[PDB]
């Protein structure tokens, strides 16, 4: 304990290279520890019909290294090995929220 009971989830997201080989992007990264959202789905490839990732999850890692604190380039270099090991998985967080005022 006082370290933060509940605050954000990571879920997890494989993806297999078999058909496409891995239907989402990657942006921001641009300096060592920018943050690193969900480039864009590609709509209806095979992350989206996966039915698992949404445009700008924040990413946390990548076939097993932690992106944070890195670059893009350095996901580039990740996935230019991932797609040899014919499948990915990408962990994605984004914090717990609720609390209504207007809908």
């Amino acid at each position: 304990g006082s370290s933060g009971s509940s605050g954000y989830k990571e879920l997890d997201v494989h993806l297999r290279r078999m058909e496409s080989g891995f239907g989402f992007r990657i942006l921001g990264g641009d300096e060592p520890g920018q943050p690193i959202l969900i480039g864009a789905v590609i709509a209806m490839g095979s992350a989206d019909r996966d039915g698992r990732l949404h445009p700008g999850d924040e990413l946390v890692y990548v076939d097993g290294i932690p992106v944070a604190g890195k670059t893009h380039r350095y996901v580039i270099d990740l996935m230019h090995h991932a797609a040899r090991n014919g499948q990915v998985n990408l962990t994605v967080r984004r914090k717990v929220l609720s609390g209504p005022s207007s809908g």
